[PDB]
């Protein structure tokens, strides 16, 4: 079982050019989606080419930034191969990166940021009017402007995921990934937009639960039910798992 | 893969004799070990044939009180085929119930505290005496010792795991199942004596976890990592996992 068939395999013509949105998630047998503070040490490498996988599946990536940031996310790359097939396809060789972030603290120092990158390595960054002011958001926000970095301001009300997702339909991005946050990954299935789940669960117990994997925003509940898909596991004995999320 | 694999397939000569204790559990995919208070909603026929190979496989099964009264536990039952399995091997037919219970509430309409009760099918109580008194704990001790129940009351110290533990290794009661209690498998994790795990993941999220799989008695933090052993789904999309537990 190869990670392209765990991406593109067993699927009717819904990728032939159906819009679709995957969670891709790694956890503990637990539940934690972190140890010590992180995902990355959970993982091995048949996992993290299973991103790299899904990233060159994705139109989009829809991640929060203190993920991205805790995560050491730099400017997407894929493969040689992988950007080829995708040029050849008539696709941009790179997915967006889309950046959730209520603060807008972001580290300058990240190429990231850099404003001579290359336009389609540029974030797209989703935050919010915060409801009462802050000047740091103020400042931020015109740092961010005046790297260049394209930022959309969602309203005090609206929902952030929601907003991202229609900048990205309303960009013709349609293949998009959420990478995380337990609270993206939460925002997302409760809004309902998840079809499929890639879920990585590593062969280690963590108590307490550092990081609930969907969020500890227990405001509102909600439970659902999965098709199981595909299943395989790495020599190191994490599982991976590929479920349709089932609506209504 | 048998269920019968699941469970004896894959070993070293350890089976032979040796002393194994094993935890079986079920989980969401977000680990809850409970959807609407119960575990036995999220299984399906696979997952129930695996318990009752386990039980098949063991010599004694431990579990909380609690979880036994609310998954409807009664007198344990083996298939025909396995008892005679068992017997043929010089072995006791059934598995000796083991019931951790500190308040020793039971519900007496169980045929498991019917006076006349076949002694094998008898549950073993575990339980403590109780800090600062409880006049219901002795009422309830004394009703069990009237219909014939044994009873271990463990030290107010004592960990009542090792108690139980050395309690059924003293009976030559060897093989071990925990089947669970989140907190049953959290004491037995942290006392270092789970050799293996069966860990079943259904295809739900219960989002807030209702029932964290190991426990939510943070008290004492604790981290393992696992190797897995054997991996396997049903029909239903469960998947069923064996892992080894790796000591220090």
């Amino acid at each position: 079982v190869t990670t392209e068939q765990i991406v593109y395999g067993a699927l009717p013509l819904t990728t032939i050019n159906e819009p679709e949105c995957r969670a891709i998630a790694i956890t503990s047998i637990n539940g934690s989606a972190t140890l010590s503070g992180v995902s990355g040490p959970m993982g091995d490498q048949t996992d993290a080419d299973l991103l790299i996988q899904l990233r060159g599946w994705a139109d989009a990536i829809v991640v929060g930034a203190e993920t991205a940031r805790k995560e050491n996310y730099g400017p997407v790359v894929l493969p040689h191969g992988i950007k080829n097939q995708r040029q050849k396809l008539g696709r941009c060789g790179l997915p967006k990166l889309t950046l959730l972030s209520k603060s807008l603290y972001f580290d300058f120092s990240s190429e990231l940021f850099s404003p001579d990158l290359p336009s389609e390595l540029s974030p797209l960054v989703i935050t919010q009017q915060p409801a009462n002011n802050s000047e740091q958001w103020d400042q931020r926000l015109q740092k961010l402007i005046d790297v260049g970095v394209e930022v959309i301001v969602a309203p005090t009300s609206t929902n952030p995921l929601k907003i991202a997702f229609d900048a990205l339909h309303a960009r013709r991005l349609k293949k998009i990934s959420i990478e995380g946050g337990p609270s993206v990954y939460r925002q997302a299935l409760s809004l309902g937009i998840v079809d499929r789940l890639h879920l990585t669960i590593a062969p280690n117990i963590i108590c307490p639960v550092e990081s609930p994997l969907f969020g500890k925003i227990s405001d509102d509940s909600f439970t659902t039910r999965l098709v199981l898909e595909m299943l395989s596991s790495s020599p190191n004995g994490l599982i991976f798992s590929r479920y349709k999320v089932i609506r209504d």
